[PDB]
């Protein structure tokens, strides 16, 4: 009830709030009751609560002044309770900010101090930030004593001065700039982990107490430069009311030795102290590198006395340690010994969807045009990291300065401000920084003519489960990952696994039988037992083992000097398909020339149980591969497809696209010829013609004989006549 | 697993990784049944093709 | 020199020969070379760009 979501004031000046009338029931508070507000890092402000009834009940209307004292914005959780005892003020001292007062010359008390605390009774706390309106400009005002504190009441006899130096800008603009968690996007669910590691701990000890467990000592962050890791640290601090306190290896290392030593003990002593604490310390690699490749003892003593103060830890004063580091390997196990950073965090490069969240974020305070967008940015830069992608960002606004450079001039001591608020960056400069900045198989089924029974096959096969996983479940069978394909060469079964592979966007990994083989002792199943390593952090995809009667033969059948290797080789092979086994998603498709020497172990449902036959392709299949093959080519319209395929009844889908390629380098001749002709004659041909077509029609030559076409179809009948059955029917 | 892979009759070839098939089933002999005791440590083979195998093993 | 920089802005800062004075913490042999690496980057990190001070180095 306490927490309220912060809401846009109506009326509300500095030094009042509005809530609900049923919350103030809920909440026991009374209208000009004076209460205590808590903010973000630690932030307190103190108001007189009044009611509004267009106010909403979980959401509190709160201006920007008090917005700026809690560190807080729209949308954000404040707490809300009773400040009770709030005496009258003795004396208050107010200081302005530089930039407020820049060439104000006049009395600020009578300017604006009196007439803003005049009969208000307004509650002031120390450190508060007010703004004030009167004379010729606003000014802000800081309140650094009150008499009581931190809580008073500017009472009528309250003394109000500000004489004294007044408060440097640049500690305020600090403050005001840091900002909560809302910073990083794209890493939430890293974001998460590290609350529940980090905050958890922090907020209640005795949840830990009680069950006996300890807290974590600290937490260790990695991840390529750029990726925020000191920023989403300092981001998560920031929403918790844990104190944050940030500690910089460059600053460490360039103190001399000892004085570091000193530094780090009070820090660490500061943090108790400040309880709850969160202790950070950027690049602990720097100041504690890998204790064996050290040249002095300078660094040693270091990661000594860390260590001695990371067992030294009360973890009944809750406070944790939490460091960033670009390669985990660089810093010292000792540091990394359980019980001492022992949680570990990895962070990645940013998604997308977080990238976008990024750009957007950076191009909040950039001046933008409407033309670009930041989606299509998002979506060409794949792999740049966060501060590259800031590097874009400056890029593409100083390409902007440089199209605007004409309109301005240069040379002029002062540049023209109408010029200045018209500049905006278009898509233009985000293009041109994207080319200056830097950081699934490709062919598809309308290029494969034919085999409709064994597409569907396919599809059915390898596509299907992962579109119904729901539907397998409650049939409860799991998919089948091995397909065998046999046929004559040349018959684009690499094409139909790489247009499976495709249809399921999935990694496509191919690997040739002897490209295995090698000559030692070990090395075969070494391979073997690699790639399919790789084939399972590839998960999921898809394994194309071509020419597989060479990796794969009848064990008992070899008498030879590599007949032992090649019996290791297959067993091997077999091992690591009934590895394949347990992972649904990998898939392996094996194709063989001939596969009458397969081993039948290979064969056995479970490894390769889809055997699918691939034959030469028919008159329409063939009519599609020739359009397929000439879709890229401009090909005239009196060449007539239906004769070209219906000639060559026996010829496979290489002799067509051999003939088509050499088709269309003939026309490439042609117009080459044609050209230079022309221009000879100074001082044609749009597409193919027949002519060359039937001139290189005569170079082709069958390819596959009849006697390899008998042994498949025999293959074949024999494992049809392996089927049998008939059709099979239960009794009654 | 495929116990017929590293346990072979002995003397198949010359080729063999120069004995050193020959040479890793003397060191099996061994650790399942040498001058060492015997803990509780059960061995199991599954292989396809027992006849390859080497008598010693079985 | 940085704070000579800092105090007359706006400032430039040439360092000639960066090499010579800051090379790799793991190539260098010497807690000097370390030390003086560290408090370049501290300067590089502490300068927030009011001033709007420039180093080139070459
Ligand atoms: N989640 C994020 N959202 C927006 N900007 C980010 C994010 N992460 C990193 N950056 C950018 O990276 C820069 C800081 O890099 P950082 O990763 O903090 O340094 P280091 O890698 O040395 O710890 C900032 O300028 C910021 O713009
Ligand atoms: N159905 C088809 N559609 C299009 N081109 C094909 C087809 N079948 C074979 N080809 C052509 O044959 C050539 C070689 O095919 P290949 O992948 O070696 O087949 P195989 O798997 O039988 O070895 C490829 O360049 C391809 O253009």
């Amino acid at each position: 009830p306490n927490r309220l979501i912060v809401d846009e004031a109506i009326n509300e000046d500095n030094s009042v709030v509005s809530l609900s009338q049923p919350k103030m029931d809920e909440l026991q508070l009374f209208r000009g009751d004076t209460v205590l507000l808590k903010g973000k890092k630690r932030r307190e402000a103190v108001c007189i609560v009044l009611s509004d009834d267009t106010c909403s009940d979980e959401k509190i209307r709160m201006n920007r002044v008090v917005r700026n004292n809690l560190r807080v914005r729209l949308g954000d959780v404040i707490s809300i309770q009773p400040c009770p005892d709030v005496k009258y003020g003795k004396r208050i001292h107010v200081l302005p900010i530089d930039d407020t007062v820049e060439g104000i010359t006049g009395n600020l008390f009578e300017v604006y101090l009196k007439p803003y605390f005049l009969e208000a009774y307004r509650p002031i706390r120390k450190g508060d930030i007010f703004l004030v309106r009167g004379g010729m400009r606003a000014v802000e005002f800081k309140v650094v004593e009150t008499d009581p504190s931190p809580y008073c009441i500017v009472a009528p006899d309250t003394v109000i001065h500000c004489e004294g130096e007044p408060i440097k800008r640049e500690d305020e603009e600090e403050s005001l700039n840091e900002v909560g968690y809302d910073d990083i996007g794209g890493c939430r669910k890293q974001l998460a982990q590290i609350k529940e590691m980090v905050e958890l701990p922090l907020r209640h000890p005795a949840l830990f107490k009680e069950i006996g467990v300890k807290p974590p000592r600290g937490i260790l962050l990695y991840g390529p430069p750029g990726t925020g890791k000191t920023l989403i640290a300092r981001a998560v601090a920031n929403e918790t009311g844990a104190f944050f306190f940030l500690i910089n290896g460059p600053e460490i290392m360039s103190k001399l030795a000892g004085e570091s030593e000193s530094n780090l003990r009070k820090a660490f002593e500061e943090a108790e102290k400040n309880a709850p604490a969160i202790i950070f310390i950027d690049e602990l690699d720097a100041i504690a590198p890998k204790r064996e490749k050290t040249h002095g003892e300078v660094e040693r003593r270091i990661v000594s006395q860390l260590l001695t103060l990371m067992d030294g830890l009360k973890q009944r004063a809750h406070v944790i340690v939490m460091a960033a580091t670009n390669r985990p390997n660089s810093i010292d196990p000792a540091l990394r010994r359980f019980g001492r950073f022992d949680r570990e965090v990895d962070i990645g490069i940013p998604d997308a969807t977080g990238r976008l969240e990024i750009l957007q974020i950076h191009t909040k305070n950039m001046k933008l045009a409407d033309d670009v967008d930041l989606e299509q940015v998002a979506n060409e830069t794949h792999g740049h990291v966060g501060a590259d992608l800031a590097a874009l960002c400056s890029e593409a606004a100083l390409q902007a300065i440089r199209k605007k450079m004409d309109l301005i001039d240069l040379e002029d001591e002062t540049i023209d401000a109408e010029v200045m608020n018209s500049l905006a960056v278009t898509m233009d400069d985000f293009r041109w920084a994207l080319s200056q900045s830097n950081p699934v198989p490709q062919v598809t089924w309308e290029d494969i003519g034919g085999l409709e029974d064994v597409k569907r096959e396919l599809q059915e096969l390898v596509q299907y489960p992962v579109e119904h996983p729901d539907k397998f479940l409650k049939f409860g069978m799991t998919p089948s990952k091995g397909v065998l394909f046999y046929g004559p060469p040349g018959c684009g079964k690499t094409l139909l696994a790489k247009a499976i592979a495709n249809e399921c966007q999935a990694n496509f990994i191919s690997i040739k039988g002897p490209e295995l083989l090698t000559m030692w002792f070990g090395e075969s199943e070494a391979n073997v037992r690699e790639i399919f390593d790789k084939a399972r952090q590839a998960a999921p995809c898809v394994l194309f083992f071509d020419q597989l009667d060479s990796i794969a033969k009848a064990r008992g059948g070899n008498i030879g000097d590599g007949g032992g290797a090649a019996d290791r080789v297959i067993n091997q092979i077999l091992t690591e398909m009934d590895g394949m086994s347990t992972k649904k998603n990998v898939f392996i498709i094996g194709a063989t020339n001939r596969p009458d020497i397969i081993d039948p172990a290979i064969l056995r449902p479970g490894r390769l149980d889809q055997l699918i036959y691939i034959p030469l392709p028919d008159e329409k299949s063939r009519v599609a591969i020739l359009k397929a093959n000439l879709r890229k080519s401009p090909v005239a319209k009196d060449v007539d497809l239906e004769f070209l395929a219906k000639m060559t009844n026996g010829f496979s889908g290489a002799d067509l696209t051999e003939i088509c390629q050499r088709a269309c380098k003939l026309a490439i001749r042609e117009s080459i010829e044609s050209e230079i002709r022309r221009e000879r004659e100074r001082q044609p041909v749009p597409e193919i013609r027949r002519d060359h077509f039937e001139e290189a029609m005569r170079f082709a030559r069958r390819s596959v004989s009849d006697n390899d076409i008998r042994k498949y179809e025999m293959f074949a009948q024999t494992l049809q006549q392996s089927r049998g059955f008939g059709s099979f029917r239960f009794p009654s």
